[PDB]
């Protein structure tokens, strides 16, 4: 049984705004790490959001991209994982 | 040639206990990152353990879940990677 | 459409040297996280580099391994992701 993992790497100023999008979309949780990077090196944030459906991962990704992709640094992608143990998913 | 990657995100108080489980099971190493998150946002820890067999990844995951899943925050999952270069695996 | 994700976990002293290899090879960016670990627990660094081709991921991995694998702690691997949104890739 595959589940989906959405990653969003973006500017630290978006921590609250992106966390709200994740929770309002119905994700059961999220993990965020402090990171740094260079793109198109400075401190930024990396979100990981596990979802039971591709649709939910897409909905979160699409909302973040629609709101912030044009005005903020951002990279995002999805992959699959298995053998999930979670308290509420 | 695929190898396995076990992820365990759990409470920081379990750092030593989970590290011991990983090493006693025979993993060749582990990586741990400081993180934060929300689940079922506060600081926590994310372990990544690469293993040569699914069996070893399962054994570590099963022991952590059996010991701590009922009493501590925890999410865990497995995925595959390739092109491994490691000193001892 | 799959894209590739190269991970390199290595000693913090190599931060600049590995960042230079990544950029000189033509990657569009990279992310780096502070981590800790044990191998063959101390602070180290984890790079993640997304690439449009397996060839580019291999070229970066091969250069890092050729330069530093014999003299420094290092583990590296590759996996795939999808649903990429990036500003320049
Ligand atoms: N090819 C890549 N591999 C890994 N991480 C990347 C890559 N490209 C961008 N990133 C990450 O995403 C962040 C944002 O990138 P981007 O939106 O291109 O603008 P910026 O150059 O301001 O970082 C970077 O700081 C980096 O952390
Ligand atoms: N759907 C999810 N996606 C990403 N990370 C998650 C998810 N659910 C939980 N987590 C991570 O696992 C941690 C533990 O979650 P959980 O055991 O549900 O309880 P808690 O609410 O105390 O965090 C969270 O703090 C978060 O880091
Ligand atoms: N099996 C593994 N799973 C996850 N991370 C690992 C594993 N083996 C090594 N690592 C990571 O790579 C780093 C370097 O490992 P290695 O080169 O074997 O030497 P060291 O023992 O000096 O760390 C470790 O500190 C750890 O972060
Ligand atoms: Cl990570």
């Amino acid at each position: 049984q595959q589940v989906w993992k959405l990653v969003i790497i973006t500017e630290e100023i978006l921590l609250k705004k992106v966390s709200k999008i994740i929770k309002e979309a119905g994700a059961s949780g999220y993990t965020v790490l402090a990171a740094a990077g260079e793109g198109s090196a400075y401190s930024n944030i990396k979100f990981e959001v596990l979802t039971a459906s591709r649709e939910l991962a897409d909905q979160i990704q699409d909302k973040v991209v629609a709101k912030y992709f044009d005005d903020y640094s951002c990279i995002t992608y999805i992959s699959t994982v298995e053998a999930l143990r979670a308290h509420k998913f």
